[PDB]
């Protein structure tokens, strides 16, 4: 059936690590390519892009029995921000960001990016407000840029955000990160076919 807002678990081996259980909640099918799905795994801080049903990492795939769990959050999206966060590795930072949406599915959970990791994070952020931690300051088509190693990286554009128009998700062939590109700003190593 249909597993978009979806407790799910599933196996997890990428080459010759140990096989790890992965558990998560979907929070979107991706409609310009059906295969690829959104899902915020537990205790990962990065929104993921698998096809779920096609790669070979995933395995014992599942949906659980498990259930899924205003006028600040419609201020904030859209908002740049500066963020006091911990991330998975203990690493302490202050960034500039910026709050992107409400996230689906998960009612409590934005979307946001920072100009120093520019990909789609998803966090609690009216409970880091609180807590004093954060600060209120083409779709389809494929995309590629030349990489440092002197090859290309190739993706296809898969979401326009609605608050900021000319910021896109992207993803890219080689990795499970969903990137995020404001087209306003100079990231104009880009080319859109």
């Amino acid at each position: 059936g249909n597993i978009v807002g979806c407790r799910i678990q599933h196996g997890w081996k990428d080459g010759d690590e140990p096989l790890t259980q992965w558990k998560g909640t979907v929070l979107d099918q991706v409609p310009v390519n059906p295969s690829l799905y959104l899902i915020k795994y537990d205790g990962f801080d990065c929104v993921y892009g698998l096809e779920l049903h096609r790669d070979e990492r995933v395995s014992s795939l599942e949906v659980l029995p498990n259930r899924v769990a205003t006028h600040l959050a419609e201020i904030m999206v859209g908002k740049a921000v500066e963020h006091i966060f911990e991330t998975e590795e203990g690493s302490k930072n202050e960034w500039r960001g910026m709050v992107l949406a409400q996230a689906p599915v998960m009612n409590t959970w934005f979307y946001i990016t920072y100009e120093k990791d520019p990909v789609l994070y998803m966090y609690q952020l009216l409970d880091d407000y609180k807590d004093g931690d954060l600060r209120i300051l083409l779709v389809g088509k494929q995309v590629e840029y030349a990489k440092d190693d002197g090859s290309k990286r190739t993706g296809m554009v898969i979401h326009q955000v609605e608050a900021k128009p000319s910021v896109y998700f992207i993803k890219f062939d080689d990795d499970f990160h969903i990137y995020v590109y404001d087209l306003v700003k100079t990231s104009a190593e880009n080319l859109y076919f």
